[PDB]
């Protein structure tokens, strides 16, 4: 059997798989601090925490260029009233995608973030990225919250 996984800083393991069924996603997602290298190769988490517990989830990741290799693709195809599961293990949990949309860089206070949350899958996925100048020319963010 299996239980509650864990968020360790290998990212070699798999804490949570990413489903959107309506953008044929299935990629694992790997857990841990955010480094320049790994969000490069996946999707990892924002957030410090170990703790895939709480309802605070932040991911981040990057947008489609010529590489269809991108967890997030095809993720120009789902909206805000698509199905996201964040499969942790073997529990599958369920989010909408209601706040969908791509604000403008520089301003990482776009939006006041706070503890008084629901829980939701913050997800940064960054619709642009240039390593050499270290550029984005726009912040996609993708904010699912859990259903029933
Ligand atoms: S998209 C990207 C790629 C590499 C480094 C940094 C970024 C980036 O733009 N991140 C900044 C960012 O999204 N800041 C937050 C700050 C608050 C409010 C929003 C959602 C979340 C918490 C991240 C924007």
């Amino acid at each position: 059997m299996q239980a509650k996984p864990q968020i360790p800083k290998d990212k070699s393991k798999v804490a949570g798989y990413i489903e959107i069924p309506d953008a044929d996603i299935k990629e694992p997602v790997y857990p841990g601090p955010a480094t320049p290298e790994q969000l490069n190769r996946g999707v990892s988490f924002a957030e410090e925490n170990e703790s895939l517990d709480d309802q605070n989830i932040s991911i981040a990741g990057h947008t489609f260029i010529d590489r269809p290799n991108y967890q997030f693709t095809n993720l120009k195809a789902a909206k805000k009233g698509s199905m996201v599961y964040f499969k942790v293990g073997n529990e599958t949990r369920k989010y909408k995608m209601t706040s969908i949309r791509d604000v403008k860089p520089t301003d990482v206070e776009v939006l006041d973030e706070q503890k008084g949350k629901d829980k939701q899958l913050t997800l940064i996925t960054c619709d642009d990225y240039n390593e050499k100048t270290g550029v984005w020319e726009k912040r996609k963010i993708f904010v699912a919250t859990e259903v029933k």
